């Protein structure tokens, strides 16, 4: 997508190290990345940006929506680019291995669970922990 | 319930601290409360744990399993006794206001999401951000 | 008092909610206030934001390093005007009661420890945890 | 390299998970280990514990008292046994390299400050960002 518009729409200063962030997440392979993932990446693209400045610029694109910030193993922080995907994860709970699905009954009950109840859904978080049964 | 025999349950020596402080839990009217409120009900009903006993405390229940720890508005912690409408809650983004349900449909289909998938349910979270339409 | 110019500094476009919020933060200058803190003042002031607006913004604002972020007795968020003495803080573990210092003493030996090892000083933490 | 002594004192049930996760820490007392960090190392040890055994006990240590939990660089949590040594650190912002640091100096002026103030000290922290 096209940074410099993403980044106007959240109210940032297009600035070099906001955007060399953003376009290291749009292009990422993996999709669940630690602070430190993306500050290793960055280094191996060949960029100059500190841990520290990675850090506060992920957390300003999560209060700017434009990024998701998990928790899943308690440790450390993923953080994920805010697409609808973000939402629905499953976590193996002696691997810390996550798992993305998409069910539509559920999304659609969730909608039905809030309206009868005089609400309009903002937005939804599911976590499922599972352990592999055999 | 006998919180001697649930702090045995847990590992956990039986100290006067940890059963005070349980018993609030158990007894509490709000079933929603910072570590700060547990603290202000004990001087209430007039005992004496100080704030940083307080919320250890609390962290070894939540680790023990005892209580459930959420953070639905960001900058507080709850904490919760970890019975089964621990789980499931509907947040106001705008007021702050928590609200438990259950909704036996939605019980259902995440355990067959998780089977489907090869997987045994160990534990789910369902959070639903929601704001009053009118 | 607010300060739209404050917020450019930081590189932030310029909104009600980050203009009311700051100057809210600054109009109450050593409470040391919670997102919630912030949100019901506001609410008193007449204003109308969320509290999940509020949250936000804070957010931002830490990040934009207008703002310091603290936990000090484990529980709640802290929110603080990055100003000095906003590093340096004591705190009463039974009660919580919070309390600023600064001395010229221990400043003084931190820079000198970070001279002496070659490295410059960004930015020194500070907590006394305290009873009696 | 193990004790079941040290979490008596603790008010801890002796377990398995426990007793191999402590000596882990124990057995590698330098490195500032990530949750993650220690769950790899008993994998490779032979031992079996899930993930998210190892943080439900490296928490129960934090509450315990036995285990110091530090968040650096934002990211993870670091745990570390609480020895000296373990609540002074400086921080290179820009790689998270952290260096451990104890200067006689500053532990005293700590401790008049507090003193001069009706205080007794229960624990103090120092961080130390810096960069070059
Ligand atoms: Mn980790
Ligand atoms: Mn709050
Ligand atoms: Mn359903
Ligand atoms: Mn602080
Ligand atoms: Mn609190
Ligand atoms: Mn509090
Ligand atoms: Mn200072
Ligand atoms: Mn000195
Ligand atoms: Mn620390
Ligand atoms: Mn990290
Ligand atoms: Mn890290
Ligand atoms: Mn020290
Ligand atoms: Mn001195
Ligand atoms: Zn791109
Ligand atoms: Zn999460
Ligand atoms: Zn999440
Ligand atoms: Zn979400
Ligand atoms: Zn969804
Ligand atoms: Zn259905
Ligand atoms: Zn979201
Ligand atoms: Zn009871
Ligand atoms: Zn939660
Ligand atoms: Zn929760
Ligand atoms: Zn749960
Ligand atoms: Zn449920
Ligand atoms: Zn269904
Ligand atoms: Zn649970
Ligand atoms: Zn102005
Ligand atoms: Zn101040
Ligand atoms: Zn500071
Ligand atoms: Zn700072
Ligand atoms: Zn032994
Ligand atoms: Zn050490
Ligand atoms: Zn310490
Ligand atoms: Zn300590």
């Amino acid at each position: 997508m096209v940074e410099n518009s993403e980044l106007r729409k959240a109210g940032l200063k297009v600035t070099l190290p906001r955007v060399k962030i953003l376009q290291m997440l749009d292009s990422a392979e993996q999709r669940h990345m630690s602070a430190e993932d993306v500050y290793k990446a960055l280094m191996e693209a060949g960029e100059d940006v500190g841990l520290a400045t990675v850090y506060r610029v992920l957390t300003q694109f999560e209060a700017a929506g434009l990024v998701v910030r998990h928790n899943f193993d308690g440790g450390h922080a993923v953080f994920e680019l805010a697409d609808s995907g973000a939402h629905d994860h499953m976590v193996c709970v002696d691997t810390g291995e996550v798992i993305e699905f998409m069910d539509a009954e559920i999304e659609k009950r969730q909608k039905e669970i809030v309206r009868e109840r005089g609400f309009e859904l903002v937005d939804a978080n599911l976590v499922l922990y599972v352990r592999k049964k055999k």
